[PDB]
């Protein structure tokens, strides 16, 4: 994981109670933190899964009037039209692939790893899973979008994650990332990957955040795809 990406602390971690036979790598969004997500995932933790919430390098963010904060990549705007930080997204994807590889070198195979995240961290989880040849168990993409959408095929993507399971979650009251982004993303994902394994859930009254019912759907998705043994 490259130089900007090892400026941060080691990830916030929820350990497995038993020995860990699977992992969830969960990427936060602008503002929310690795720590905050680790406390959320503690509430749904499985005895054999380790939950890894890495920290993003601290860098000015254009959307936030150039204030320096943890950020996987720059965000310029959140309209469907907005220009995107292509090079930063690709760079961040290579670091996330490196992070998956660190779990693989520690004994947990990539097909026992779910990658997920919130807002630009969910966008990055989708981008990363659809562009890596590491086979992953699934993706949880919460209140987000598919970055660099026009760079993707108009049909199936093929390669290792062509049949990956994806749960995409969105709030119906999100004032930052419009529900339309979630919708247009699930549409695009049903052409990129096998649509049998793509599920879209929306939450009434949820804004740009998670909620308890969403965390229960995320738990059921993770647990079913990463069962014991
Ligand atoms: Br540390
Ligand atoms: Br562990
Ligand atoms: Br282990
Ligand atoms: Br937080
Ligand atoms: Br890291
Ligand atoms: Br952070
Ligand atoms: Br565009
Ligand atoms: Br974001
Ligand atoms: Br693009
Ligand atoms: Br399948
Ligand atoms: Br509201
Ligand atoms: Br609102
Ligand atoms: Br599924
Ligand atoms: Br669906
Ligand atoms: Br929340
Ligand atoms: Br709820
Ligand atoms: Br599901
Ligand atoms: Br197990
Ligand atoms: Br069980």
């Amino acid at each position: 994981m490259d130089p900007e990406f090892m400026s941060t602390p080691l990830p916030a971690i929820v350990p497995a109670a038993r020995k860990a036979t699977a992992a969830v790598i969960f990427l936060h969004g602008l503002g929310d933190t690795g720590h905050g997500w680790a406390e959320a995932f503690a509430g749904i933790r499985s005895s054999h899964i380790k939950y890894i919430c890495p920290h993003a390098p601290v860098r000015p963010v254009t959307l936030n009037m150039n204030v320096a904060m943890p950020s996987w990549f720059d965000i310029i705007g959140l309209s469907p039209d907005s220009q995107e930080d292509e090079s930063g997204i690709k760079q961040a994807a290579e670091n996330i692939k490196a992070l998956i590889d660190q779990e693989v070198k520690n004994g947990i195979p990539s097909n026992r790893i779910i990658l997920g995240g919130f807002s630009q961290g969910g966008a990055l989880s989708l981008y990363t899973a659809l562009t890596t040849q590491q086979k992953l168990a699934g993706v949880t993409a919460l209140s987000c979008w598919l970055p660099l959408r026009a760079s993707f095929p108009q049909g199936p993507i093929g390669g290792a994650n062509r049949d990956i399971s994806i749960l995409q979650c969105h709030g119906d009251c999100d004032p930052l990332v419009p529900l339309m982004f979630g919708s247009l993303t699930v549409e695009k994902l049903k052409t990129l990957v096998n649509p049998a394994n793509v599920t879209f859930k929306t939450y009434e009254g949820m804004m740009h955040s998670s909620c308890q019912q969403e965390m229960m759907d995320v738990k059921q998705f993770i647990d079913k795809l990463l069962p014991p043994i």
